[PDB]
């Protein structure tokens, strides 16, 4: 049907997400006559040939204040769907940004099946360095109008979803010192319900389905996203497939793992942290919000659970600052 390539041509524009032309300002709501803090943000391009932008948000108050610590998010959308522009994203990250005290750096990355996996990582390992050439050339002067004082020794990678996965394969190429980014420190990283997969199922993926979550819709991820041929036990989908860097021997940063307690990644999210802590050596931490489905930080901001979400990833921070 020529309506198929049609269908083709929805995704695309949909996802692919507008530029800011100059600097904007956007006004917060705090935890708990509401109190009120501005964020500055703007976008700029980090890959010229394949066009991907990523959008910087700094909280002007507290960037008057002290060297900020970088946040580095990766937004979900299963590989497939997501822009950095998306209110849904752009909000976290206003909300990041501003209950932090952090720079955020929220990039786009290419999205399956146009662009099948490793793309993605491939263009998160591009984000870092990016990063990188920002922080020895003085670039972070120019990101906004007047100046900003970043602290590229404290950074941090919150991966939601596929963007957890991602930072995943990011903790896998710096422990194994397969890359290395001095003056750039990765001190640790967040997965919220990261999107892992395998050919097995676990009891949770098992169960009923969530709101918008099924088995069907994450299979049906993986094989859009995954090179054709693959099953979902490819070490990208997998962390522990028979492929899967034996991660005994590198030596993994701190991690952090959120879901939600109704998540039908809970199992394969709760099986990794604890293959992880019984492994040497690695600070692995596992919370699990009872009776919350997938994104439950995202997609009910000021919710309860949103903010102690937010207030675990800044003591988290703050543990390793
Ligand atoms: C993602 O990024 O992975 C999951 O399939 C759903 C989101 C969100």
């Amino acid at each position: 049907p020529q309506v198929a390539e049609d269908c083709m041509g929805l995704l695309q524009l949909l996802s692919n997400g507008t530029v800011l032309r100059s600097e904007s300002i956007d006004l917060i709501t705090q935890q708990i006559f509401k109190n009120n803090q501005t964020v500055l943000f703007k976008d700029s391009i980090y890959h010229k040939p394949n066009n991907l932008h990523l959008r910087l948000y700094k909280p002007i108050s507290a960037s008057n204040r002290t060297a900020l610590p970088v946040v580095v998010f990766f937004h979900g959308g299963g590989f497939c769907f997501g822009s950095r522009s998306w209110p849904h994203f752009h909000n976290f990250c206003l909300t990041l940004a501003s209950s932090l005290n952090a720079l955020v750096v929220s990039p786009d990355y290419r999205l399956a099946p146009e662009h099948r996996l490793p793309a993605a990582f491939e263009d998160a390992e591009a984000v870092l360095t990016w990063l990188w050439d920002q922080a020895v050339s003085d670039g972070v002067n120019h990101w906004f109008e007047d100046g900003t004082d970043v602290d590229f020794d404290r950074v941090f990678v919150v991966g939601d979803s596929s963007g957890g996965n991602i930072a995943h394969q990011l903790a896998v190429r710096f422990g194994s010192g397969s890359i290395e980014l001095t003056p750039v420190r990765v001190r640790g990283y967040v997965l919220m319900g990261p999107f892992f997969g395998g050919e097995e199922r676990t009891n949770s993926e098992n169960g009923p389905s969530e709101a918008l979550l099924s088995l069907d819709l994450l299979d049906k991820f993986w094989r859009l996203s995954l090179p054709n041929g693959a099953t979902r036990d490819h070490h990208m989908a997998n962390p522990f497939g028979p492929t899967s860097p034996t991660l005994e021997s590198i030596s993994l940063e701190p991690m952090l793992v959120i879901v939600g307690g109704s998540e039908l990644l809970r199992d394969r999210a709760k099986e990794y942290a604890y293959k992880l802590k019984k492994m040497g050596g690695k600070r692995v931490d596992y919370i699990e919000f009872e009776n919350k489905e997938h994104g439950f930080y995202s997609n009910y901001p000021s919710s309860e659970a949103a903010e102690q979400v937010l207030r675990i990833i800044g003591d988290f921070m703050n543990n390793l600052s």
